[PDB]
């Protein structure tokens, strides 16, 4: 009854039964559509045991979506460089994106998060008070109405796709609230077993601890669901030996001082205890 | 049989479910977070432990498709569910006070061919104007079908206070393997006595639909909840339910060759050997 035993079986599941279909570069994967896992956040929280996961990077990236940034450059300056391929000049040149600086990944999470429906010109530009503060307005519905049944952020914008370095994964997600417990269910369109779903698995679990700290609650389920799961070929047999790993006991996560705001957190605020991932 | 998925959720939540009041304060049992697959391979997945209104499903999706956020345009093929939304009485409610009674607001069939337009009326002339989601998904499954971004969302944030109602079916996703197109619903709240088995038949015809334009055959719809609730004066009808042995789902006949998603009428099809319980 370790959660982590829900992902291991997902794995299993694609390298049984997926399909072999390719991505954009015509590169193999095996797939499945459609899986969904229940992680408790209750005294512990689900990051990954059975290889581990960057959680500087799930901590800097979650920090940077939420005060709205969209220059992979701000990621990139603590230390955390998962988005700067996807801002390199060569990259956005190959989109189309000749006038924008190195590092301006176009309106991707944080501005759609903060800024939904907001005209996008740069990654420099002000947009104070411009578009919808989605992530504010679902912080302020768990306070004075946890029973409503729509308190989605949703980063899919589909004005703005064109104008994005990459879509993003993880569409849109949801929060709920029953017997004093925040819940979040995460849609993510696409999700690389191996490398990135332990990852965004963390990154939306800490979402919850941080909305649940500021709203008084505490934290409940993490729900994630998937569209295209998958598994790259030149990664079974790793996963095959990964398989076969025990899970550790989940780390706790502690926040080290009462926060009052979501734009008031800091890498300094956080503390995970007792992770020990299996090494790779 | 594909149907025991439904009934099993039934059960999860009135075994595990939580006391949760909706809007009206009126009480649910409630479990967040659920998911069910159904095969769409020579079958359609109609419930029959309980008569869906399939003539409402099939008019419903029509009315998307065409665009309408116009409760009376429904009502007039004898499908009512939008009308109390569109009454003048709701409206008022929602301080709405200034639009025709019928004018939903920018709900499914504007976002979904019109995204990102400013919304006027439920009178005004759209075209060409946002991103037309439907045909753009129709488009890449015939051209890219790998693609993992065949999303069409009505979830917009920035037409929500227009609405008379903020759209349950938030977005879908399509897929594609081995020549058969799959569909995701991501359903924010699902009444499961009453809403859920409609909603179900709705993806259900949508998947048909698309894939009978590209080409395809139909493989899965995969349902998912948030709120997954049955209200408390559903409980006992929906145990007597929970008795009834499922009878084999129908098929779902298209009785022509179909071009465009636009060019279905209600006369090109035919549900074949629906034998559901009373
Ligand atoms: O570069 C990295 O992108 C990942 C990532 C995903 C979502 C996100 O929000 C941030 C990052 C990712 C992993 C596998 C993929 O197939 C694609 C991307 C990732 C996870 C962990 C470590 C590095 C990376």
């Amino acid at each position: 009854r370790h959660g982590e035993l829900q992902y291991l079986r997902q794995v299993e599941h694609i390298l049984r039964c997926g399909f072999k279909k390719e991505d954009r570069t015509g590169t193999g994967t095996l797939s499945v559509f459609g899986m969904q896992a229940r992680y408790s956040l209750r005294d512990e929280f689900p990051l990954l045991t059975t290889k581990r996961v960057f959680w500087k990077g799930v901590l800097e990236e979650l920090l940077w979506f939420i005060k709205g940034s969209t220059n992979a450059k701000e990621l990139s300056s603590k230390g955390v460089r998962i988005w700067d391929a996807n801002g390199s000049r060569d990259f956005l040149d190959s989109l189309g994106f000749s006038a924008r600086q190195e590092g301006d990944l176009g309106p991707v999470y944080g501005f759609q998060w903060r800024h939904f429906g907001a005209e996008y010109k740069d990654m420099d530009s002000d947009y104070s008070g411009q578009g919808v503060d989605q992530l504010q307005k679902v912080i302020d519905t768990i306070k004075t109405n946890p029973d409503d049944r729509r308190i989605i952020m949703c980063a899919w914008n589909p004005k703005d796709l064109p104008l994005m370095a990459l879509p993003p994964c993880h569409a849109l997600c949801q929060f709920y609230v029953v017997n004093g417990e925040l819940s979040c269910q995460l849609y993510q369109r696409s999700g690389d077993m191996g490398l990135g779903v332990p990852f965004n698995i963390a990154s939306y679990a800490l979402l919850t601890y941080m909305i649940a700290h500021i709203t008084g609650l505490q934290p409940g389920d993490f729900v994630h669901t998937l569209g295209d799961a998958h598994i790259y070929l030149n990664h079974i047999e790793p996963l095959k030996i990964q398989l076969q790993r025990e899970p550790r006991p989940f780390p706790k996560l502690k926040i080290l001082r009462k926060v009052e705001t979501i734009d008031d957190f800091k890498v300094e605020d956080f503390q995970i205890e007792g992770y020990n991932p299996h090494p790779t």
